[PDB]
């Protein structure tokens, strides 16, 4: 689980978005696992606006922060699961990291900002949706 709180959004995973988020919906993509919902409160993380391929991503599986290489947003086939049948998802990063599916929604941040989130793995490797295209988060 996780979320980015950024302005008066909230970015979340769509496969783990809420009944509240799905209440006060601003956009969501199946294609790249994402949905944002409005927020009363301000938050406080501010997204990355860079081409950074290195950064830290959150683990929750185990309670750690981890540096990472990773691939530059793509069109990656992904396996079935129980949230979506086999496909490609699009904005997607990858990344040689520990991950479990209930990662998803953890933080990949680089110096400049919040770059994405957890979305998907594999075994010893990790994914990540891109955010940093959608500019319509810093404003509004
Ligand atoms: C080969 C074994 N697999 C793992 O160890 C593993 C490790 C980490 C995650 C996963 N599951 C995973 O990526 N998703 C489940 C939730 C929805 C995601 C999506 N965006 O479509 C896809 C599997
Ligand atoms: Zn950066």
């Amino acid at each position: 689980s996780g979320a980015i709180y950024v302005g008066n959004y909230r970015v979340v995973n769509r496969h783990l978005a809420t009944h509240n988020d799905w209440a006060n919906l601003v956009w969501e993509d199946s294609s790249r696992d994402l949905l944002v919902s409005s927020t009363t409160a301000q938050g406080c993380d501010t997204i990355a606006r860079c081409d950074c391929q290195t950064g830290v991503y959150y683990c929750s599986s185990r309670r750690k922060h981890y540096p990472v290489s990773f691939s530059k947003p793509s069109l990656i086939f992904v396996e079935a699961s129980e949230y979506y049948p086999a496909r490609y998802q699009s904005h997607l990063m990858l990344a040689v990291g520990h991950s479990e599916p209930g990662d998803c929604g953890g933080i990949l941040r680089c110096q400049h900002g919040v770059v994405g989130i957890v979305s998907t793995g594999g075994n010893g490797l990790v994914g990540f949706a891109d955010v940093r295209d959608l500019l319509w988060l810093d404003e509004e």
